[PDB]
C-alpha cells in the first residue's frame, strides 16, 4: 500500500500549474511522510484548487489571507463602523462596484438547497447592513455537484480521491483516528455515489431510538378494537342499532335533518331574507328602472345627455395639429437621458409646448390641449401659466445679467442649441426627425414678447372629496342601444392607462378621453398602484364629478363592448318560445342588461359571494328533499345601497321567471337561472386587501382547536414529557364517541369516532364482504473539516419517535385566492415533500388496486358519466353531496389507527412487516408537526393591543393573543393533533373515504332490499339508487325519511359530515360540477367567456395566440355558438393593435366555422388563413403536393427530397419541384409575396440560433439534478421576489413594446419604428392590408441586391405554405390536399336555439426517436449538441426534417392533451364547408 503514494505523488508532480498560490500547498504535501498527514495535505490541496478555480473563472480576486470585510475596507481606507462575523472567500473592488464569491460543493440535493438558502439569506442580511456605506453589492454564489476543476485533470483528481478513501478506512480500521459521526460524515462525502441511490430502503440506513412513546401509541390504537368477528355476528348488531334508533327517533329525542320540498314556501322565504331594510315584497319595474340611472355618480356619468358639437367643431378633433406632435417628440427625447434636467430643461419643453399651441391657436382657432387656465405638459402634467412667465423671466433676466443681447435673442439660442442636441442624439440611433411631421416654424423670430402677452379665460378644474348637482340631464338614453358599455369601455381604459405615470396647485397629473364629440380629462393627484381620488372635468363646465375607485380591477371591460351584449342577446333567445312569457319580454331584457352593467361598474367581494349562492337555490328549488339549515346559509352581510339594488334586481327577476302559471320548459329556465347565477366569475380572482384575508385565514385555521382543548405553544425541539402525556391524552379522547345507546344521546359535529362502528369496519374488511367477483382473484481536525468545501453536516443519523435528529417537520401556512372564499395552503421544505411522497405514492398504488375513485384516474370518469347519463334517462333518484370542513376535520391518528387494524393475503410477510413499521414511523412524524404563524398577523394584534390597551367585541382570538401577550409571551408556533394537513396527506384521505363508503352502501343495503352505487373523490360523492328504493320513496314517505336519517348518522359516526348543500332528488344530477338532464344538456355559456376575456399575459405576442387557442378550442366542445369565439378573437387583435405591434398571418384566424375545429388543428387554421389570402396561386402549389405525396406514400424516393431540395435554396429549388414532375411552375410575379419575421436573428428582449426544439430538448434534459442545479432554482428565487395582477402585465407588455425588443444581425439593439422607416424608404415594395388587418409584402426580385441589411428580415409565403400543408397532411388524413368548397345549395330553414348534435373526431411517440432520428440525418449538430450529454419513424425523419427547416409555426407539429367528444349545435353543420379527397 505504498506504489500508489508513489505514483499518486509523481502524477500531481507532473500534472499542476504553476501559480505561486499553489505552489506552497504542493510542496507542503510533496515533503509530507505520514499517512495522516498526506489525507490533511491532499484534502486542503484539493479544496485549494477547487476554490481557486472558482475565484479565477467568475472574474474575482481570491481570499487567500482570509480577512474578514471590514479588514478588506480598512485596508483599502474604507472605514466602517463595527460588524458581525463574515468571512469573504472572494472579494474586488471596481470602482463603486464590490463582488463578493462564497462558494461550496454538495452532492446532495437537500444538502444543497439548504446551504443555497442558508448563505442567501446570510449575504441578503450583510449586504441590507453594508448598503449604509453607499456602496452597492451584488453576492455571486457557485455551487457545483463534481469535483471536476480546470487545475487539474479528471482521471488523476479520481484515482487521487479513490486512493484517499482506500488510506481513510486503512487508517480508520488502524488508528481510529477518527469517531463513528464525523468518520461516517466524511464516507458520505467523499464518496459522491451516496448521495441519493437507494429508495424506500434508505430508512434502513439511521437507528430507531423509539423507546416508550411508540408502545404507549401503538397500545392505545389497539385498547378496544375487535376485528376478528365474522359475517353473521355484524347483522345483528346493525339490525340492533336501527331498531333502537327508530325508536328514539319516533318517540322525539332524535332531531332529523330533512323537510319535504315546498315550492311556495321556498319562494317565500327567499323574498323575505334581507326584512330590516327592503321593507317591501313587491317593486314596479318602472321605479326600479328610474332609479338605478341615478345611483352612483359612474351610473349617473353613463346614461347622461351630453351631445357638446353642432357636427363641425368635432370635425376638427381628427386633425392631429403640432401641439399633439410636439408633444410626442419631447416625450420620445425625455425617454433617453439628458443631463442636467432640474429647472432647466423642463421649462424650455413647457415653452416650445406653449408656442406651439399659440401658433396652432391663432391660424385656425383650435381649443385643445387646454382646461380653464392651464395646458398638458411633457409628462402628462398640469403645470399653470402665470408661474411659468415667473420663472422665465427670472431665468432669461439672470442669464441675461450674468454676462447688448436681446431677449428674442437668448430665447432662440436656447431653443436652437437644445433642438441641436436632441436631434443629433436622436439621429445617433437608428431614427431621423422628418418622420415626426414637426417643423421649425412656431419659432418665430419675436417669441419672447408673445409670451408675455398672452391671456386666457375660463374656469378652475378642481377635485372635492365629498347634495349632487348634476351638471347635466340624468337620464335619456335607451338600455336597448350599445351606448354605456362604449363609455365604460372608454373610461375604463382611461383608468387603467392611469397607472403609467412615474414618480418625481401642487401637483395634478391629467389624462384624456372622448367618446363621440368634445374630450373629457381624468384628473388625479397622486401616482402610483393604489385606491385615490378622481375627478372627471371638461373646459366648459369642470367637475362633471368625482369618486373613490380602484385601478388594478377594470379590465374586463376594454375593447369588449360588441361581445357581452351578443352574449345577452344569445342568453335572451333560450326562454323566447314560452307560450305565457311574451307579454313580459323586455322586462326581461332590461333586467338582464341592468345586471351586467351594474356588476361590472362596481366590482365587490360581497356581490361575488350573493351572485354565487345562487345555484344552489336553483337546485334546492327543483329537488325532494333537502336540509333544514339551508336558507340561512344563504345570508351574508351587506353594507352599500348599490349591493341592496342589486338584490332587488335579482328578486325581481327570479319571481317573473319562477312564478306560477308556467308549465311549458322547466329545463330552460333551469339552464337560464343557472347561467345567470354563473356571472359571478367576470368581477375577478384576486383580492382587494391583504391583510384582512391573512387575519381571517388564521382565525379559520385556529377556531376550531380552541374548544376541542388541545394547543400547544411554542414547542422546544426535546418535547418534554409535559407534552407527551398530553398528547397520548388527547388521542384517547379523540377515540370516546357516544351515541344512540346512552342518555345524552348523539351529537352532531364533533370531531371522533366510535369504537364500535371501526370494529364493524375493519371485521368486515378482514373476513371479506367488500369486493367483487374480480377482486378476491388478485480535535483539531473538525475545525480543519470545518475549513473544507465539500464536507457536509446536514445528513440525519437516527430518527425518534417524533420525527429526525434534526428536528420535527416544520411547516408555513399562506392563502390560495379563488372565486368566492379562499383556500388555505401549507408549505414544507425539500426534504419533508421527499419524506411525504412514500406516504403518497404507496397509497395512491393501494387505492389503484382497487377500483371506484375519481381523483387522479381518468377510466373511472367516462364510467361516472355514463351511469349518471343511463340514471337520469330511467328516472330514478340520485343522491349529491359535498362534505363540509374535510381538511381540519381529519386527523393522521386516524389514518395510523385504520392501518394498524387490516390484514392482507401473501403481500410478502416479511417485507410486509417491515413497510408496515416504516409507514407507522412515518404517521408518527406527521403527527407531531409544527405550523408557523405569519408575521404581519402578529405585528397588528400587537398594535392593536398597546393601542387600545391604554385607551367591547373582543374576537376569540384576539383574546387568545390578550392572554398570551401580557404574562410575557409571543406567539410563534402552534401544535395540534386535530388538524390534517390541508392539501398534503391527499390521496390517504381518498382511500378512507372509498372503503368508508363501501362499508356504509353495504350496511344500508343489509338493511333494507335495495343496492346503491357510489362514486367519490375526496370531497364530493354521487350516490344512485336502484328500482326498489325508486319505488319506495313514492309508497312510503315514512321508512325513505328514516333510511335516509339513519345514513347520515352513520356518515356522523365515521367522522364524515353531510354539509347543508347536499341534495336528493330525480330531475337533475351532479358531479364535479358537471350537470345532466333527460332531454337537454347544460353548457356554461358565461363561465367559458369570462374565463377567455381576462387570460392574457406579458410574454413574446407568439404564445398568446396559442394560449387562446387553445381555451377556445376546449370552450367550442360544449356548446358556445362560432361568432362569440369570433368576436374574442377580433378583441384579442385590437388589444394586440392598440400596443402598436405589426399584425402577420400567424396569430389568428377570425373566420372559422364547425368543420375547422372539430376535424382540423392549429395548423389547419392557419392553412386556411393564408388560402383566403391569396388564392389562383395556392392550387397549383396543391396539384403538385398532391402529386407528391402520393408518390412519397409508397416511399419512393424519401431521400431526393431529405437533403438536396430541403437543405438548398427556396425558391429555385421549388422550380426544380415542379420540372421533377408535369406541372406548370409559378409565375414569376406569385414569389413576389413575402411576409415580415422580426425574430430573423434572436427572439425578441422583455426585461449561434438553434431550432427550437434544440432549446426543448437541451432544456427538459439539462435539468435532472446535475446539468439542471444552479439555474432552476436560481430562476425560482428570482421570481420570488415578484407579485403583479393582469392589468399591470398588459401595461408592462405596452411597454417593453416600443422600447428595443429588436436585436440586430451580430449583437445590436434597435427600435420598431426605425426598422419601418428603414423598410418605407424603398420605394419598389408594396404593403398590403385585409379587412380585419394583415399585413403582407410584394418585393420585387432585382431590389433585393443593393441593400442586402434590412431586406435579410422578409421571408417568402409558398415556402412556408408548402412546409405547413405537408406537415399537417402527414399528421392527418390525405383529405387535406383536396380542394376546398362551401356549400351554397341547401335551402334556409327556422331553426331553434336549442337543438345539439354529438360528433367523433377523425382520427407512441417518444423521446429517444426524435433524438436518434436527428443523430442518424443531421451528425453535424449531433456531435456537438447531443453528444455532450421501420414505417412510423420513416415520417417521423421527415416531420423532424420539416420542423427544422421551417421554423415558422410548424414547431406545434410535434409539440402536441386533446379532448374527443364534440357536442355541438345541428343548425350549424348545415353551413359548414366540403373538402373531397379524389
Ligand atoms: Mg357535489
Ligand atoms: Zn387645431
Amino acid at each position: 500500500m505504498e506504489d500508489d503514494m508513489a505514483c499518486v505523488k509523481d502524477l500531481v508532480s507532473k500534472y499542476l500549474a504553476d501559480n505561486e498560490r499553489l505552489s506552497r500547498q504542493k510542496l507542503a504535501f510533496l515533503v509530507q511522510t505520514e499517512p495522516r498527514m498526506l489525507l490533511m495535505e491532499g484534502l486542503k490541496l484539493l479544496s485549494l484548487c477547487i476554490e481557486i478555480d472558482s475565484c479565477n473563472a467568475n472574474g474575482c480576486e481570491h481570499n487567500s489571507e482570509d480577512k474578514s470585510v471590514e479588514r478588506i475596507l480598512h485596508d483599502h481606507g474604507i472605514l466602517t463602523p463595527s460588524l458581525c462575523f463574515v468571512v469573504p472567500d472572494g472579494y474586488k473592488l471596481t470602482g463603486n462596484v464590490l463582488i463578493l464569491l462564497e462558494c461550496f460543493v454538495r452532492s446532495s440535493p437537500a444538502n444543497f438547497e439548504q446551504k443555497y438558502i442558508e448563505d442567501f439569506k446570510k449575504l441578503e442580511q450583510l449586504k441590507e447592513d453594508l448598503k449604509s456605506v453607499d456602496i452597492n453589492l451584488i453576492p455571486l454564489i457557485d455551487g457545483r455537484t463534481s469535483f471536476y476543476n480546470e487545475q487539474i485533470p479528471d482521471w488523476v483528481n479520481d484515482k487521487l480521491r479513490d486512493t484517499l478513501f482506500s488510506l481513510l478506512r486503512y487508517a480508520q480500521e488502524s488508528n481510529s483516528l477518527f469517531e463513528e459521526s464525523e468518520y461516517s460524515r466524511l464516507c458520505e462525502s467523499l464518496s459522491m455515489t451516496s448521495g441519493r441511490l437507494s429508495g424506500v430502503e434508505s430508512l434502513n440506513v439511521l437507528l430507531d431510538n423509539r423507546s416508550s412513546h411508540y408502545e404507549e401509541i401503538i397500545a392505545s390504537c389497539h385498547q378496544g378494537i375487535n376485528n376478528k368477528l365474522t359475517a353473521h355476528e355484524v347483522k345483528l348488531q346493525i339490525e340492533e342499532e336501527y331498531q333502537v334508533f327508530r325508536n328514539r327517533l319516533r318517540k322525539g329525542e332524535i332531531t332529523g335533518q330533512f323537510l319535504k320540498v315546498d315550492k311556495s314556501r321556498l319562494l317565500n322565504d327567499f323574498n323575505n331574507l334581507y326584512v330590516d331594510e327592503v321593507t317591501a315584497t313587491k317593486d314596479n319595474i318602472e321605479h326600479l328602472i328610474y332609479q338605478f340611472k341615478r345611483a352612483s355618480p359612474i351610473l349617473r356619468f353613463l346614461y347622461a345627455n351630453i351631445g357638446e358639437g353642432n357636427g363641425e367643431e368635432r370635425h376638427h378633433t381628427i386633425k392631429e395639429c403640432q401641439m399633439q406632435y410636439w408633444r410626442s417628440f419631447l416625450n420620445k427625447v425625455k425617454s433617453l437621458r439628458i443631463l442636467n434636467t432640474r429647472r432647466k430643461l423642463l421649462l424650455i419643453f413647457d415653452a416650445l409646448i406653449l408656442l406651439a399651441s399659440i401658433h396652432d391657436q391663432t391660424r385656425h382657432k383650435c381649443s385643445k390641449g387646454w382646461l380653464g387656465s392651464c395646458f398638458i405638459s411633457v409628462n402628462d402634467r398640469l403645470v399653470s401659466l402665470e408661474s411659468t412667465k415667473r420663472d422665465l423671466e427670472k431665468w432669461v433676466g439672470r442669464r441675461q445679467q450674468s454676462e447688448p443681447p436681446d431677449k428674442n435673442q437668448i430665447l432662440i439660442s436656447m431653443f436652437q442649441k437644445t433642438i441641436l442636441k436632441a436631434t443629433a442624439a436622436l439621429k445617433d440611433v437608428g431614427i431621423s426627425v422628418e418622420h415626426y411631421k414637426i417643423n421649425m416654424e412656431v419659432i418665430c423670430p419675436d417669441s419672447y414678447d408673445l409670451i408675455l402677452n398672452f391671456d386666457v379665460s375660463g374656469v378652475v378644474p378642481t377635485i372635492s372629496y365629498q347634495d349632487e348637482k348634476f351638471p347635466f340631464i340624468m337620464g335619456g338614453v335607451e338600455l336597448l342601444e350599445s351606448t354605456d358599455l362604449e363609455r365604460l369601455s372608454s373610461l375604463s381604459l382611461a383608468l387603467v392607462n392611469s397607472m403609467k405615470t412615474s414618480s418625481t396647485c401642487k401637483e395634478a397629473y391629467c389624462q384624456e378621453f372622448l367618446l363621440s364629440g368634445a374630450e373629457f380629462q381624468l384628473i388625479y393627484q397622486k401616482t402610483g398602484e393604489c385606491s385615490k381620488c378622481y375627478a372627471i372635468n371638461d373646459n366648459r363646465v369642470g367637475e362633471i364629478c368625482s369618486f373613490y375607485a380602484d385601478p388594478k380591477r377594470y379590465f374586463p371591460a376594454i375593447f369588449s363592448a360588441e361581445v357581452l351584449q351578443t352574449t345577452v342577446s344569445t342568453m335572451i333567445s333560450w326562454v323566447k318560445d314560452c307560450s305565457e312569457l311574451e307579454e313580459q319580454l323586455c322586462n326581461i331584457n332590461s333586467l338582464t342588461k341592468m345586471i351586467l352593467v351594474l356588476i361590472l361598474a362596481h366590482p365587490s367581494k360581497r356581490s361575488q359571494k350573493l351572485l354565487q349562492n345562487l345555484r344552489y337555490f336553483i337546485m334546492a328549488y327543483v329537488s325532494d328533499y333537502h336540509h333544514k339549515d339551508l336558507i340561512d346559509k344563504l345570508r351574508e352581510e351587506l353594507i352599500t345601497d348599490v349591493e341592496f339594488l342589486l338584490y332587488r334586481l335579482v328578486r325581481a327577476l327570479v319571481n317573473l321567471i319562477l312564478s306560477e302559471d308556467v308549465k311549458s320548459m322547466m329545463t330552460n329556465r333551469f339552464k337560464f337561472i343557472l347561467n345567470i347565477s354563473y356571472m359571478c366569475h367576470f368581477i375577478t380572482k384576486e383580492t382587494p386587501d391583504r391583510l384582512t384575508d391573512q387575519i381571517k385565514c388564521f382565525e379559520k385555521f385556529l377556531e376550531p382547536k380552541l374548544e376541542f382543548g388541545h394547543v400547544s405553544i411554542n414547542p422546544a425541539d426535546v418535547a418534554t414529557e409535559e407534552e407527551l402525556d398530553d398528547m397520548v391524552y388527547n388521542a384517547k379522547k379523540f377515540l370516546s364517541k357516544e351515541g344512540c345507546t346512552s342518555i345524552k344521546g348523539p351529537d352532531y359535529k364533533k370531531p371522533g369516532v366510535s369504537k364500535r362502528f371501526l370494529s364493524l369496519l375493519t371485521s368486515s374488511f378482514n373476513n371479506g364482504s367488500l369486493f367483487k367477483e374480480s377482486e378476491v382473484k388478485r480535535n483539531c481536525t473538525t475545525a480543519m473539516l470545518k475549513n473544507l468545501c465539500f464536507y457536509s453536516q446536514e445528513s440525519p443519523q437516527s430518527y425518534s419517535s417524533t420525527g429526525p435528529d434534526t428536528g420535527r417537520l416544520k411547516f408555513s401556512l399562506s392563502y390560495k385566492e379563488q372565486v368566492g372564499g379562499n383556500r388555505e395552503l401549507y408549505i414544507g421544505d425539500l426534504r419533508t415533500k421527499m419524506f411525504t411522497r412514500l406516504i403518497e405514492d404507496y397509497f395512491e398504488a393501494l387505492s389503484l388496486q382497487l377500483s371506484g375513485s375519481c381523483l387522479n384516474n381518468e377510466r373511472e370518469f367516462e364510467n361516472a358519466i355514463l351511469s349518471m347519463k343511463l340514471n337520469v334517462s330511467l328516472a330514478h333518484v340520485s343522491y349529491s353531496m359535498d362534505h363540509s370542513k374535510w381538511g381540519p376535520m381529519m386527523c393522521p391518528f386516524l389514518f395510523l389507527a385504520t392501518l394498524q387494524n387490516l390484514i392482507f393475503l401473501s403481500k410478502d410477510l416479511q417485507a410486509d412487516i417491515k413497510g408496515r413499521d416504516y409507514l407507522s414511523t412515518l404517521l408518527t412524524w406527521h403527527m407531531h408537526k409544527m405550523v408557523e404563524i405569519p408575521f404581519n398577523v402578529v405585528s397588528a394584534m400587537m398594535k392593536s393591543f398597546i393601542k387600545a390597551q391604554l385607551g367591547t367585541t373582543q374576537s376569540i382570538t384576539e383574546d387568545f393573543f390578550y392572554s398570551n401577550f401580557q404574562i410575557g409571551v409571543v406567539p410563534s408556533h402552534v401544535s395540534s393533533i386535530l388538524d390534517m394537513g390541508q392539501g398534503i396527506l391527499h390521496n390517504t384521505s381518498d382511500f378512507y373515504a372509498l372503503i368508508s363508503e363501501r362499508f356504509i352502501n353495504y350496511a344500508i343495503s343489509c338493511i333494507c332490499g335495495g343496492t346503491i352505487d357510489a362514486y367519490t373523490s375526496s370531497d364530493d360523492q354521487i350516490s344512485l339508487f336502484d328500482q326498489v328504493l325508486t319505488e319506495l320513496m313514492q309508497r312510503d314517505p315514512e321508512e325513505f325519511k328514516t333510511l335516509i336519517e339513519f345514513h347520515y348518522y352513520m356518515s356522523d359516526q365515521l367522522n364524515k359530515f353531510v354539509s347543508p348543500k347536499s341534495v336528493i332528488g330525480r330531475f337533475v344530477a351532479e358531479f364535479k360540477s358537471r350537470f345532466y338532464v333527460w332531454g337537454d344538456e347544460v353548457p356554461l355559456l358565461t363561465k367559458f367567456v369570462a374565463a377567455a376575456l381576462h387570460n392574457i399575459k406579458c410574454k413574446e405576442p407568439h404564445q398568446l395566440a396559442e394560449t387562446i387557442d387553445t381555451i377556445i378550442d376546449q370552450s367550442v366542445a360544449n356548446g358556445v355558438p362560432v361568432h362569440l369565439c369570433n368576436l374574442i378573437q377580433k378583441r384579442t387583435l385590437s388589444l394586440l393593435q392598440y400596443a402598436r405591434y405589426p399584425i402577420d398571418p400567424f396569430l389568428l384566424n377570425c373566420e372559422t366555422d364547425v368543420r375547422d375545429w372539430v376535424d382540423g388543428n392549429r395548423s389547419y387554421r392557419i392553412m386556411r388563413q393564408i388560402e383566403r389570402l391569396i388564392p389562383d396561386a395556392c392550387g397549383r402549389i396543391r396539384s403538385m403536393l398532391r402529386k407528391l405525396y402520393n408518390k412519397l406514400k409508397t416511399g419512393q424516393l424519401h431521400e431526393e427530397f431529405t437533403t438536396n431540395y430541403l437543405s438548398s435554396e427556396h425558391l429555385s429549388s421549388l422550380s426544380n419541384l415542379c420540372e421533377l414532375l408535369g406541372v406548370e411552375p409559378p409565375s414569376e410575379s406569385d414569389l413576389e409575396f413575402s411576409w415580415l419575421n422580426l425574430a430573423a436573428h434572436h427572439p425578441l428582449r422583455m426585461v449561434e440560433k438553434v431550432p427550437t426544439i434544440v432549446k426543448t430538448i437541451q432544456n427538459k434534459l439539462s435539468s435532472t439534478f446535475t446539468r439542471g442545479a444552479q439555474k432552476l432554482l436560481s430562476e425560482a428565487i428570482n421570481k420570488s421576489a415578484f407579485q403583479s395582477s393582469i392589468a399591470s402585465g398588459f401595461v408592462g407588455l405596452c411597454r417593453t413594446l416600443g422600447s428595443k425588443c429588436v436585436r440586430g444581425p451580430n449583437k445590436e439593439s434597435l427600435y420598431i419604428k426605425s426598422i419601418q422607416s428603414l423598410i418605407s424608404d424603398i420605394q419598389g415594395i408594396e404593403p398590403l392590408i385585409d379587412s380585419h388587418g394583415v399585413q403582407y409584402w410584394r418585393v420585387p426580385l432585382n431590389i433585393r441586391d443593393g441593400n442586402e441589411g434590412v431586406i435579410s428580415y422578409f421571408r417568402p409565403l409558398l415556402w412556408d405554405y408548402m412546409c405547413i400543408s405537408l406537415s399537417t397532411a402527414i399528421e392527418l388524413g390525405a383529405w387535406v390536399l383536396g380542394e376546398p368548397k362551401k356549400v351554397r345549395v341547401l335551402e334556409f330553414f327556422k331553426h331553434n336555439p336549442c337543438d345539439y348534435f354529438p360528433l367523433k373526431p377523425a382520427a407512441r411517440v417518444g423521446l429517444n426517436h426524435i433524438i436518434h432520428s436527428l443523430r442518424r440525418l443531421y451528425p453535424s449538430v449531433f456531435e456537438k449538441h447531443i453528444l455532450p450529454f421501420s414505417p412510423r419513424i420513416k415520417f417521423l425523419d421527415l416531420c423532424v426534417a420539416l420542423d427544422v427547416n421551417c421554423e415558422a409555426l410548424s414547431l406545434v407539429s410535434h409539440i402536441v392533451k386533446r379532448e374527443e367528444h364534440y357536442i355541438v349545435l345541428s343548425s350549424e353543420l348545415r353551413l359548414s364547408h366540403t373538402r373531397t379527397h379524389e
